[PDB]
């Protein structure tokens, strides 16, 4: 019941974004954080943005398909054009209602305008 | 301010989901929505459920690329399988928040032969 | 026997289910939107906007692997309104039975998605 | 004039484009071959596996918000290798009506193990 | 023993099959399609567009989890039509799993023929 | 040309993109994920699971339209772990400026060989 920072995405796990295993794959939660960092700092940049370095991508829990996949980001540096996002991943519900952390990682994103700068 | 029912589902709107004019054709809305009803309804019933009517259902505000899509869903009614949950869609960042739809989906707790059962109380 | 012009014909995939093996009811309805919204364009002869979803009953379950066809009739020609009856037929590939039916609503638009007049044909 | 019956009908969406903006060229592929394998599990009785394409045309280019029909039409069978001329007409609805699609594909019918499998006259 | 050169080396993946649980021929061609037009479009040194498909060849069936390896080799020099012999190798052992012959035509930003330097 | 074996080959693709016109980071990562896991389980024989992504550059951006390269290069084995550094190179940049082939992304990731359980497992020396 208690993640950090401000809850960004939460969608569910579909069998689509899986392996040949049938695991959800973590590339694929790689981009669900990908694209979680870039919102927040959409916020923050008041604009369009561009990823440029990624540090401590930790998978802790794996994640099965049919569980809610819920994202956290909290902003970490004020920095002027450095941009750093704490970003961790949890997944809900085997008994239902399960929460756990899943990710751990620190996304490093870069303002650009109209012409990035 | 305090959504009335649970944030179910937030992602954000992908060009993917475009016709023609540009804004995110509604088909995707209503996946969304059976989806993120879904999961609260499962979170009601204990195990599978199944959408078995949709009502009412208004495309309050167009949708657009690139914005953060809210789902809120809140039960109303718990009859013999039936969780009904009135569902809303919400935009976050136009590129302001505003209902962008609206509408009240009804499902059913079954088995793995989709026969209804019992709702856990 | 169905009623009206069929829309489109075309098959459940896989990718379209949820765990149990049936197509998940976000698909069906997606497929009902775009039938309608290819006869409303037809009637309207341009642009037009799913706006409104009444009386939608997901009454049999659907398999992966069969035909799904869409049954359209309009009912309703308002000023910019398009009302049409929606059905889903299945067809079984791997026997017709309606599993679904809908009442979809769409508005005649332009090309700057604002309301305009009907046609006459 | 539109040879053959209408297996699948299906309205282009904008998922399926490249990079200028019309639809991808083998998803057509992906889609005469389901319409086909359908007439042809309506023969075989039971289920097939696609086993050659032979002679496809794109006569016209499709782009998206068109309704394309597709049609199956059988020509030759063997004891599992069922074979069908498919085309694939577009209505260009946001009504013109073209041919857009030539093609004869070649289906094989198996049991469960996935050899090849008898075929009544009826 | 594969002939020409590898364009594309994908995963299958699961949203890719039919009802079976094999991979969709459907996208074994669409896969091919890409590799054609790939080469097609560095010989043309512009747009090209899929006109036709000839003797395609389905060998061995594929699962999910096997690495799709795209191979494309020109074969016919002319001044419009690109003609392009494509195979399909599967790992897990390798093995050419499907045949084809691909017919591609150069075109302008107007979706319309054009010329082709050095075919 | 580049280090490595090339685990993955793919065309940047349209609905992967964003509103500039390139592709976004991230379905970039879902390929160095796959293009390590194939590596992994060419060499664990069996079953890996990512478990760390270190030190990733976005170096170049990609447009739509070019051709992305993964090469994969193991270079630690532990009693189980797996570490590999992972390369995307573009080879083609959309039409015409064809043959400029350069890298834009490099990272190193952590795999783990594990069992249907998820438990680590001994890896195949």
């Amino acid at each position: 019941s208690l993640p950090n920072g401000e809850l960004v995405l939460r969608t569910l796990a579909m069998p689509a974004d899986t392996n040949a295993n049938g695991d959800i794959f973590g590339g694929w939660l790689m981009s669900q954080m990908d694209i979680g960092g870039a919102i927040q700092a959409k916020e923050i940049a008041q604009g369009r943005v561009v990823t440029v370095r990624v540090d401590g991508m930790t998978f802790l829990k794996p994640v099965a398909v049919g569980d809610v996949v819920c994202c956290y980001a909290r902003c970490i540096k004020t920095g002027h054009s450095s941009i750093t996002i704490n970003i961790e991943v949890w997944v809900k519900k085997e008994p239902i209602g399960q929460r756990y952390r899943a990710t751990e990682a620190v996304f490093t994103y870069v303002a650009v305008d109209d012409a990035g700068k």
